[PDB]
């Protein structure tokens, strides 16, 4: 995975650096969430971007992947839009670049 099919994907995909700041950022994620990508690359994906992720159910197990090397979580979660509560599964791992990791949304 590491353009226009990146943009296409079935799922949500976003990748971040170990501090949580956003490098990628696909359309299927942006149509989920109604987000700009070009706006939200830069900036620090639970800190910024989404804070409803910062408990240690998602930033918690973000954080303790990155500090052993080994990033690889699934579970599920439901995001606190202005709108309505939408559920998501989530899917967390490694990139093939250094210090880059992968957020995969679906539903
Ligand atoms: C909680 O604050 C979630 C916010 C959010 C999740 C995913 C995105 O792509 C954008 C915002």
């Amino acid at each position: 995975i590491d353009t226009a099919e990146f943009d296409a994907l079935p799922v949500g995909a976003i990748q971040v650096d170990g501090s949580g700041v956003i490098h990628r950022y696909n359309r299927t994620e942006s149509r989920l969430s109604g987000r700009i990508p070009e706006r939200v690359i830069g900036r620090n994906f639970f800190t910024e971007v989404a804070p409803c992720t910062n408990i240690p159910a998602f930033s918690g197990r973000f954080m303790d992947g990155v500090t052993s090397g080994t990033l690889d979580a699934r579970f599920d979660f439901v995001f606190d839009f202005q709108m309505a509560p939408v559920r998501v599964q989530i899917r967390m791992q490694n990139a093939g670049v250094p210090d880059r990791y992968w957020i995969f949304v679906r539903k």
